[PDB]
């Protein structure tokens, strides 16, 4: 049995050697067909508070396919931030059959304040995402069910609970998914302390926007108000001031994300825009402080880190785009993979460079050195 964890900080990007951005060996996290007719697909990365990099996906049996194919959440972990990785664990297995359960769609949320972490992912029966119907009953299989999964010793031991109740005040609201990649741990401002993480839901109004948030560290989620129309996967970033952003793909398919603001929290947001700066193809990205935690009205405070694939159309170009300016402008894009991505995600390491993740036939992992940094987003 494994060490319980310790409260920690969130690591910050550090400065390198490194004069330009450059991807560094590719790792082949899981390999599609390895073994036959298993699939892999949608990423979720972490920084543990023992400095430990996680990784997260779904296993896919029989074929790629969504809830409610019968998936589990599997992860691999790295002690030398990306350099080797150990094999394979289960988070929460599916079973297949009559009775089938799926567990899909992973997205970390690490608290630096217990050294806690927690694995968002659907719990599916029959029905998928769009055809899930209205229900809060734990065994009920036409429901779209959220789990979290806990764990206490950095991410050796997970347990399991459904959160599909205490997140649903609209009773209209007949599906939900927390967006896959990672939430985060507020810092600043009168929210700090605050764990928060974004779903997607259809109610009585449309397909919205929705924060989901934890006040005592992980043991009760509660649900803020909902918004925008024609949301989908959207992550939530803490801007210098403790301002929330919200960064959304857009399942009216502009060909650019989206973005709204909260003031309170998470609890409500305000108009949903296109970010004109953010070429995206209707597709998962990750938004991501640079230095999370910088204090408000410094300039390491303001930086924003951001993957996608940025193309209109195809899920195509990994990029990293830099803000300097919490996310008001885009001032530097730059593809580190081209050719297919899909998903992608991305997470400050313990070492201080960024690991990424993307899917090419399974699950890929790179690292790129964080130097080149300063020249685009000046320190002093």
């Amino acid at each position: 049995t494994w060490p319980a964890a310790v409260p920690a900080p969130l690591p910050d990007v550090r400065a390198d050697s490194s004069t330009r951005m450059l991807l560094g060996p590719v790792v082949d996290l899981a390999v599609n067909e390895h073994p036959e007719g298993v699939f892999y697909r949608i990423p979720a990365l972490a920084t543990a508070s023992n400095g430990d990099l996680l990784a997260s996906y779904d296993l896919r049996p029989g074929s790629a396919g969504d809830a409610p194919n019968p998936n589990s959440i599997v992860q691999r972990r790295s002690r030398d931030n990306g350099r080797t990785w150990g094999p394979q664990t289960v988070i929460h297995a599916g079973t297949p059959g009559r009775r089938k359960v799926g567990y899909s769609d992973p997205s970390y949320l690490v608290d630096p304040a217990t050294g806690r972490i927690l694995n968002f992912h659907v719990k599916s029966y029959d029905r998928g995402f769009a055809t899930s119907e209205v229900g809060t009953d734990p065994d009920d299989r036409h429901v779209l069910h959220a789990e979290v999964s806990t764990s206490t010793d950095n991410g050796h031991t997970w347990t399991h609970r459904d959160i599909t109740r205490e997140i649903t005040s609209d009773p209209t609201t007949r599906t939900r998914f927390v967006a896959s990649g990672q939430g985060i741990a507020l810092l600043h401002g009168p929210h700090a302390g605050r764990l928060i993480a974004q779903m997607t839901v259809r109610n009585s109004v449309g397909q919205q926007a929705q924060s989901i948030y934890s006040d005592d560290h992980g043991i009760t989620w509660h649900a803020g108000n909902p918004v925008g129309r024609m949301m989908d996967e959207n992550k939530v970033v803490e801007l210098s001031d403790g301002t929330l952003m919200l960064n959304s793909r857009d399942a009216a398919r502009s060909g650019r994300r989206k973005v709204a603001y909260s003031q309170d929290g998470g609890l409500t947001w305000g108009p949903v825009k296109l970010v004109d700066d953010l070429i995206d193809p209707t597709n998962n990205a990750q938004i991501i402080r640079a230095y999370p935690n910088a204090r408000a009205g410094s300039a390491k405070a303001r930086i924003l880190l951001f993957t996608n694939a940025r193309n209109a159309t195809e899920r195509v170009n990994g990029t990293l785009s830099v803000s300097c300016d919490d996310g008001r402008t885009w001032v530097s894009h730059q593809t580190y993979m081209p050719g297919e991505v899909g998903y992608t995600t991305a997470a400050v390491q313990s070492d201080g460079a960024l690991g990424v993740l993307w899917e090419r036939d399974g699950i890929r992992y790179s690292t790129i050195p964080m130097g080149w940094l300063n020249s685009v987003c000046p320190l002093a």
